[PDB]
């Protein structure tokens, strides 16, 4: 527990939001293992401030430097540089065990019991529901896998243009085999989804352990009025007021002394 | 395989039209299987007559008479008609083994292997993929199964007020429980996907087996020119053109004779 990880990405200050208020989320819900964060230089002093706060460990990555080890498959697929960054969690070998989660992530209760799945762990994806959603999921850090994945996305890129395409690709046996890794869709819980089966989501949504903001609105994207603590115009804003409440009461306040 | 079924349902001739295509698609990729059709006396008599030249057996089921064992769950909950009717397909223990298909589906490529498989097999839903697809299932006929669904009908109903809703809910196991009874979703490929995930559909959407034609348009409710061979306008709509090639091909000129 000790030596596994959430481990999350933000590549710049918005995402840094959703990180934060990832983390704090986490923590809200009594993790017993480490946080930790991905970030690029296009992260700002602050917020990577911020995330030293909230995470135990933040690690800067530059995949736009020559001396990063995804550089050359950057400058060969440019399009490509979120997932080559998100993909340096594998270089993470300080720990045994993660559960990478997206910074539009929100946990909304204790997801310890990931770490009792093994690499890779992930919930089905809506739309294509025999690929993953890689939005969360259990790996095992290794260079190898890593330098595995970086010659996959040289050679072939990503069917999706983004990790979850190349992430699929290789670990193509998650539809058809070990009901193990298929991680409940309660643990990755499309806002999509929230409306897409509303009948299943009444049914089923109360079990929501995260939710993973899809959409062309990230959660930070929304007003939210403190006094009613809630979004302003969907009759499910209840997961983005999670975000918001956590947002406005430990992540704002966190950041709101800077200056001093 | 002589004891083997692959069995639809259709309540009236627009639905008919859907059977028609999909018992011929199977006769098309040379099923070695029987194709049975639960209809309804709301079908008419040329669209039973048709059902009866494609179908190797034609059941009729009338839920709305008192005969019906599901009957009395329909005056309790009408609006489950559809589903209670579905539900008849365990009635059919001449067969050992089947895969029932709403009438809304095609198929593209034989699926007879879909026979190795146990109840309940069936496809992730798209939406929320911890539900199956109950577009198409593997099952085994068996009375018992078939009170103790009519059972769970009477006293809770169905969550999305279908089949789908209370086959999930009684063979809740699915989402966790042995992959093998994770159908690929190339068995029961929804027509809404073809769109919803587009990078995912190009990279493994040439696998389709089946496609279900879901959303507020049925393929007979689309304008096919028989010169171009293409339905009117969604830039995949190869599998609508496949249903009504069958339909226009196979279907209208089996029925277009009738008169004599
Ligand atoms: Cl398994």
């Amino acid at each position: 527990m000790t030596d596994q990880a959430f481990v999350t990405l933000t590549t710049n200050d918005a995402y840094a939001k959703g990180a934060l208020v990832l983390g704090s989320s986490l923590k809200q819900h009594r993790t017993s293992r480490r946080l930790a964060v991905l970030t690029t230089p296009q992260v700002s002093d602050t917020m990577r401030k911020a995330l030293e706060i909230v995470f135990d460990e933040v690690i800067t990555v530059d995949i736009l430097d020559s001396g990063d080890s995804a550089h050359l498959t950057l400058m060969k697929r440019p399009e490509l540089g979120v997932m080559l960054t998100k993909l340096h969690c594998w270089s993470l070998t300080q720990y045994s065990k993660c559960v990478f989660m997206d910074a539009d992530t929100l946990v909304l209760a204790n997801i310890d019991d990931l770490f009792e799945r093994e690499e890779l762990s992930a919930a089905p994806d809506p739309g294509w529901p025999d690929c993953f959603n890689s939005g969360v999921f259990v790996y095992q850090p290794s260079v190898e896998t890593y330098n595995q994945l970086l010659h996959v996305a040289s050679e072939q890129g990503s069917f999706d243009g983004g990790d979850q395409g190349l992430l699929n690709t290789f670990f193509n046996s998650w539809a058809t085999t070990d009901i193990r890794k298929h991680l409940p869709f309660i643990y990755n819980l499309s806002s999509i989804s929230i409306y897409s089966y509303l009948p299943a989501f009444k049914a089923f949504g109360a079990n929501a352990k995260v939710v993973h903001f899809l959409g062309q609105t990230k959660p930070w994207n929304y007003t939210y009025d403190t006094k009613t603590k809630s979004v302003r115009s969907m009759t499910h804003p209840q997961f983005l007021n999670v975000w918001w409440d956590i947002f406005t009461t430990s992540v704002v306040p966190l950041l709101q002394q800077f200056g001093l």
